[PDB]
């Protein structure tokens, strides 16, 4: 453990060299203003400049870079020294990026607020975060209780040398050993047990004495126990070793008195590679409790696994579950690729330490990768024309096993499409050592693929160190700005690294050192990720490495933010206590502790670190009247240019779900305006600051549909009086609502009522609550409304209670958005998949991802999808239309009347078959069902099945594909009556069956025939 941690710490010290504090690029000391490249105007900008009372105000064209805008400003009053920052926000604009790229400018242009920038030199910029010379210079880090017990042991041995009273002295020796074991988590190695029993016997049995030699064996056995407990400090290759994988589970040490009270204990042993087990788990023998010094659970059972060491892949790990008291996991190869050998002491937690003895040969077995093939590589049509359809496939989910085997065979012909490599690697048949030569030699010549698509290669299914490393190598093509918004997926992807010092963690630390915003985001994500029981330890280690590398300035700022979070936590929790008028008083009394630490502590806002705070505005700060009792905190800005900071802070409810929902919506808007569709969406942030509590970005001049109801078109009219301004404010409503519609369906957020739908003064619509964000199955399976579009919301669409051209436009926008998200189904699925391990409710199963995919209809053509979504909108506006759309949506995502196939070897052969009688049925249609009498071989009692003439027709047509028409009997083809035709068809079908079961043995024993006569729900009663 600590040897792996030392290696990790060394590699961190190496990583710090490429980021010296002297380089301003890697260590600016300030946040950069996040930018999103938008496809396809001028606006007014006020730029503060040094020496002038009033800022310079002028119209600045958006296309122009920031550099030329600085040069434009310099005219009214060193080139590299001047930079532009946002007024009241400690975030600097990008130098070589256009103005309308930055989130702050685009937010300002959608909101319609004055752009306030400040031109200043790098010297004048606050850099309290900048990593100093001491930080860069310092080492990376993340008292001894047994020394005295060893001293006492050696002293008791020195006294034992006196032959006056040997027995006496030896007793105090043995007692010393007891205390040592008790201190070492209670671990008594069998070497010590045998050494103490040998000592007792060598003392009782009177150039060496028997007491001296047996005591020298004690010392040896204790120091060997220490070597194992600390786990600190002739080479055969792994693919040579033909030995079976085996180890000897010894005992669990330092057991509590409460355990002896559970009758018997046993372990379940599993071996896994890319997440899924390799073989059925192996149980251990059930044993009670053994006693020598302490109470233990002695097993001493060899466990052998049906594979050789050669077969073992590098990333293979051994799981031992205790009986579900605790689960331990051990990597069969260490971080240095040496195969686990000798005794191993594993740590388990309950409401403790497991000794596992691995074979310790004289020679150390190490694992090594195969050499590179270096082949470095003929086109054939039709098969190509078809293969292109399989590379066109959305993802690896929409692939049949036959498609996978066909794709893997035409492997080297897909070198012209890098983004399908996850489809190839998920279509790889085997993961054997000999086949790795081919795959690795392919990957090393494989052209780098889109970093968004490289997320897929970071899931558990692609847990090969070389694949992961290449994935991380290709990931270094994204902007930090694009990364930050994907960062949580990467934090959860750290779970699928068995070794601490992964490529992934190195990349994340590299990016965190290059950008404070990334480090800031990583901090809160790793903080909430510590709540994991298993990966807790790992996440502490990567967070500790981030803090130690981030410098004293950054870490001290984050420590400030942490205490601010904890104080506001305690305040918000005190409001849940009181439901009287007293509640409003408890805010001010609880504020004593909060405003006190603000004295000589300019803390940054955890939700938006660019904002700095001095103190609170008691008059402004109020509660929120719901069930969670959230608090809006109005903090005065430290920069007098900046406006007051309104932020919500919630306790009791889990925000992890909200965060994921909002990240999805943000990425939807991103990919929308990445193609040139700007549905002017409302993007509000949210930060899980701990355990079911965190900060929420507040939206000014916005209320829910309940508060507007108690007072819709009149609300917007109040804020936009002019009918000119009103129609322009309604245009915003159409675009925002459309974006909300496509987001609500595709995500499967169904629980849409007046309280979770919200509108702002400008007319932009946004959803706030995401309790059941991924509840797709509830919407599909049962009759939960996919989207709610109120008649009032239809009134807000230009034209009141009238068919309008603007509604057809709205539909066109909805359809265009739907298609644009359908093109990126894989990205959405990969993001959700990586966020499964978080333990978020409604995202636990792969089926949840499949449901999203089925709701996205990626196979369907854009035009057919637009028809589907238009008829969804038509529904949203009677119950009859809603139920019809429900039936067509269910039928779309989905022998006919018997899905499951059955053979005569399961149900039992048939002796006699006749059509007993015919029954008339009106439901669903006015048809005739026929009661077929079946007598099985050896069965006394006759069964019955009920089959309609259409269910017979299907069978005759199904059998005509395999068997010829001359071998099968003729099927019956107006006159008489409907009852007389049914009465004659009875006898004609009875003649057809008799002729079918006596034609030949191949026909009468076909699997379709058995299936046709198989019991179903229509047959049973
Ligand atoms: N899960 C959630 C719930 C609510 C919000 C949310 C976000 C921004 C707001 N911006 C402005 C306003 C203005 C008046 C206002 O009342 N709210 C608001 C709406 C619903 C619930 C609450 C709550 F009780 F939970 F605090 C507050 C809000 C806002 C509520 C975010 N996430």
């Amino acid at each position: 453990q600590n040897d792996e941690v030392a290696a990790f710490c060394q590699s961190i010290m190496k990583l710090k060299t490429k980021f010296p504090y002297t380089d301003h690029c890697t260590n600016p000391g300030y946040l950069l203003s996040p930018v999103t490249v938008q496809r396809n105007a001028s606006v007014k900008v006020s730029i503060e400049i040094e020496g002038l009372q009033l800022p310079v105000t002028f119209t600045c064209d958006v296309s122009s870079t920031v550099e030329i805008i600085i040069m434009q400003a310099l005219c009214w009053v060193d080139v590299g020294s001047y930079i532009l920052k946002v007024c009241g926000q400690e975030e600097v604009l990008q130098n070589n990026h256009c103005l309308g790229s930055h989130e702050h400018i685009q937010n300002c242009r959608k909101w319609d607020t004055e752009i306030k920038l400040q031109l200043l030199t790098l010297s004048a910029m606050c850099q309290n975060l900048a990593r100093t010379a001491e930080d860069d210079e310092a080492p990376v880090d993340l008292r001894h209780p047994v020394e005295e017990l060893l001293d006492s042991y050696h002293y008791q041995v020195e006294l034992a040398l006196q032959t006056e009273n040997q027995h006496r002295a030896v007793d105090q020796v043995i007692k010393a050993v007891r205390k040592i074991c008790s201190a070492l988590d209670g671990v008594e190695t069998p070497s010590v047990t045998e050494a103490v029993k040998k000592l007792k016997r060598a003392v009782n049995l009177p150039p060496e004495n028997p007491v001296q030699v047996s005591m020298d064996h004690l010392t040896t056995a204790i120091y060997d126990l220490l070597r194992l407990h600390a786990n600190s400090s002739n080479i055969k290759e792994a693919w040579t070793a033909t030995e079976q994988l085996q180890f000897t589970v010894y005992a669990a040490h330092g057991i509590s008195s409460n355990w002896v009270s559970y009758e018997k204990y046993y372990l379940i042993c599993s071996l896994s590679h890319n997440g899924k087990d390799l073989f059925k788990p192996i149980q251990s023998k059930k044993v009670g409790t053994y006693k020598n010094f302490f109470y233990l659970i002695k097993w001493d059972e060899l466990i052998i696994f049906p594979i050789q060491i050669s077969q073992l892949p590098l990333e293979s790990v051994l799981h031992l579950t205790l009986f579900a008291l605790g689960k331990v996991s051990l990597t069969l190869f260490d971080f240095k690729r040496f195969l686990t050998c000798g005794t191993k002491l594993l740590y388990l937690w309950t409401s403790i330490v497991l000794q596992v003895d691995f074979p310790s040969p004289a020679f150390d077995i190490i694992y090594t990768s195969p050499q590179i093939d270096r082949n470095i590589i003929t086109l054939e049509s039709d098969i190509k024309g078809k293969l292109l359809d399989i590379i066109h496939r959305d993802s690896s989910f929409g692939l049949s096993k036959e498609d996978k085997v066909f794709l893997w065979e035409n492997r080297y012909y897909c070198l012209k499409h890098p983004n399908c490599l996850p489809k190839i690697l998920a279509s790889a048949p085997n993961w054997k050592w000999a086949n790795l030569a081919k795959t690795y030699s392919l990957l090393h010549q494989w052209p780098p693929l889109c970093p968004l698509a490289a997320l897929e290669l970071l899931d558990a299914k692609f847990a090969d160190q070389e694949v992961r490393s290449l994935a991380v190598s290709w990931m270094e093509a994204i902007s930090d700005d694009e990364l930050a918004d994907l960062l949580p997926q990467f934090v959860q992807a750290l779970k699928y690294e068995i070794y601490l010092n992964s490529s992934l963690v190195r990349f994340l630390l590299s990016r965190a050192l290059g950008n404070i915003q990334i480090a800031h985001s990583l901090y809160w994500l790793l903080k909430d990720a510590l709540h994991d029981t298993h990966f807790g330890s790992r996440y502490e280690h990567v967070l500790g490495a981030l803090l130690s590398v981030g410098g004293k300035g950054l870490r001290e700022e984050l420590s400030k933010q942490m205490k601010l979070v904890q104080l506001l936590g305690g305040v918000a929790e005190k409001v849940r206590q009181a439901s009287g008028s007293t509640r409003q008083v408890v805010l001010q009394k609880s504020m004593e502790r909060v405003q006190s630490f603000f004295l000589r502590n300019k803390c940054r806002l955890p939700l938006k670190p660019s904002l700095v705070a001095k103190e609170l505005n008691i008059k402004s700060c109020s509660f929120f009247s719901s069930n969670a009792m959230p608090l809006k905190v109005t903090m005065v800005n430290a920069d007098p240019l900046g406006e007051e900071i309104n932020v919500m802070f919630k306790v009791g409810e889990d925000l992890r779900q909200d965060m994921l929902a909002l990240q999805m919506i943000k990425i939807m808007d991103k990919i929308w305006l990445k193609e040139g569709l700007d549905l002017r969406m409302v993007i509000f942030r949210c930060l899980s600051t701990g355990r079911d509590r965190g900060m929420v970005e507040l939206v000014p001049a916005s209320d829910t549909l309940r508060k507007i109801q108690v007072e819709l078109a009149e609300w917007l009219r109040k804020y936009n009086p002019s009918e000119e301004e009103y129609e322009k404010a309604s245009e915003n409503f159409i675009y925002s609502c459309a974006g909300c519609c496509v987001a609500t369906y595709v995500l499967g957020i169904c629980d849409r009522h007046n309280d979770n739908i919200m509108l702002r003064s400008t007319g932009h619509m946004f959803h706030i609550d995401f309790g059941k964000f991924l509840g797709h199955a509830q919407m599909f399976g049962s009759f939960r409304a996919p989207f709610v579009l109120t008649s009032d919301m239809a009134y807000v669409i230009n034209g009141g209670e009238k068919p309008t051209i603007r509604f057809q436009l709205f539909v066109d926008l909805c359809c265009q958005a739907y298609n644009l998200i359908r093109k990126q189904t894989n990205l959405f699925l990969n993001l959700l998949s990586l966020m499964i391990p978080s333990g978020l409710p409604e995202l636990t199963s792969i089926q949840d991802l499949k449901y999203v995919r089925d709701a996205l209809q990626p196979q369907t053509t854009d035009a057919e999808a637009t028809i589907f979504f238009t008829r969804l909108i038509e529904s949203s506006l009677a119950t009859k239309f809603n139920f019809f759309i429900h039936n067509l949506a269910q039928l779309r995502f989905s022998l006919s009347f018997s899905p499951k196939t059955y053979s005569f070897r399961q149900d039992g052969r048939i002796k006699e078959v006749s059509v007993f009688t015919y029954h008339k049925k009106y439901n669903p249609d006015k048809h005739y069902i026929y009661v077929v009498r079946i007598l099985r071989e050896g069965h006394l009692e006759p069964s019955f099945v009920f089959r309609t003439f259409d269910e017979f027709q299907e069978l005759h047509n199904k059998l005509s594909i395999i068997f010829p028409l001359w071998k099968l009997p003729g099927f019956p083809n107006g006159r008489t009556h409907i009852k007389d035709v049914a009465a004659k068809r009875k006898i004609e079908l009875n003649s057809y069956l008799q002729s079918l079961m006596n034609a030949s043995t191949d026909v009468a024993e076909c699997d379709l025939v058995c299936t046709f006569f198989h019991p179903l729900l229509r047959d049973e009663k």
